[PDB]
């Protein structure tokens, strides 16, 4: 279905308040009429600025705090306070910007793998989460790199760590401490965007 | 009735092209669908910019040239070119700015009034035309001032000229030339802003 009862405003707008959100339109043509709103942050963050039905935002918004607001519109005869229309529900949607980097879910991950496993043996999985909107182009798309120990292990872009060599010998080294870094597809990183993986070689 | 199938963009936008108009929303689905538009200046002035159904304008607009544009939106599966919704009609409205001053096309008006008429006697009506939108915030509200001949006549903000004295005497002076200035209520005046009124006393 087509969804038309929506307004959209970008988060984190850094030009001077207030900021234009969108415009209400009722077909009545009583010019004693006024647009009135109620609902989530109606008349605090979002205010009508008239007489045309324009709604403005009076705070900078963070989609990661609240991503949308449910409001209801009216239109009122200011002579007699009569409601001229049925009220109309709508949503003000806060449009995502890429303002978060992926952050690992743990400071230290642990795994193990038998010594002398074939090249490309899966060891363990690391995970970083990006607080941006995962339905927007790439904003919460996470990619991974090993930045210390990449000669010994590789990582795929799901965070899966694999042996990078077929000759890992427990006698030479029984525990690797490797450093992983995460970074969203638009390049945003990072700290808490690194972590450590302790990988023990088993006998 | 509430009219939700609308977008609005201000005319005579001075910042870098291109300029955000609004956003289409289908509750569909893919994951493989694309927003496609047709209609007045679709795909030349107005283009979808992807992938969330945002429309942008690629020219500056003049409401006085064209005030609105009828378009139809589609949502199409990229794979097989199947439509995924019935099309939806919508209008892109161009929001007025105050960029026109009242213009006198007729620059000489003629009126008459009996000599020795009382103060406040109606003489004639002058009219200047303002090309902006009469439904928006004073933009085409015309006001008038007398800038020559104030001692003898007044003008109201509807352009009606009145006697300013009860002793206008046909034997002493049978004809006056006053000059009227028009400007809109927001102060905009320009090159065609004055007219002469030739007033003759009768009896
Ligand atoms: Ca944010
Ligand atoms: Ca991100
Ligand atoms: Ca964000
Ligand atoms: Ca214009
Ligand atoms: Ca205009
Ligand atoms: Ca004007």
């Amino acid at each position: 279905d087509w969804i038309w009862n929506r307004m959209h405003i970008r988060e984190e707008i850094d030009s001077p308040l207030p900021h234009h959100v969108g415009k209400l339109t009722s077909s009545v043509g009583n010019k004693n009429a006024m647009y009135i709103i109620e609902g989530e942050s109606a008349n605090t963050i979002f205010k009508v600025q008239g007489y045309d039905g324009d709604i403005y935002a009076f705070e900078r918004l963070d989609r990661e705090k609240k991503a949308e607001y449910e409001l209801t519109a009216h239109i009122i005869d200011r002579r007699n306070n009569r409601s001229l229309e049925p009220p109309s529900k709508f949503i003000i949607k806060v449009s995502d910007i890429n303002d978060n980097a992926p952050i690992f879910v743990q400071k230290i991950f642990n795994g193990s793998v038998p010594e002398m496993s074939r090249l490309g043996t899966s060891v363990t999985k690391v995970t970083a989460e990006d607080a941006d909107d995962p339905t927007v182009a790439g904003h919460a798309t996470v990619t991974y790199q090993i930045i210390k120990g990449n000669e010994y292990f590789t990582v795929d872009d799901s965070g899966v760590i694999f042996t990078a060599r077929a000759d890992l010998d427990r006698e030479s080294q029984s525990a690797y401490e490797i450093i992983v870094k995460a970074k969203d597809a638009l390049g945003l990183t990072g700290e808490s965007s690194t972590a450590t993986v302790i990988i023990r070689l088993t006998d």
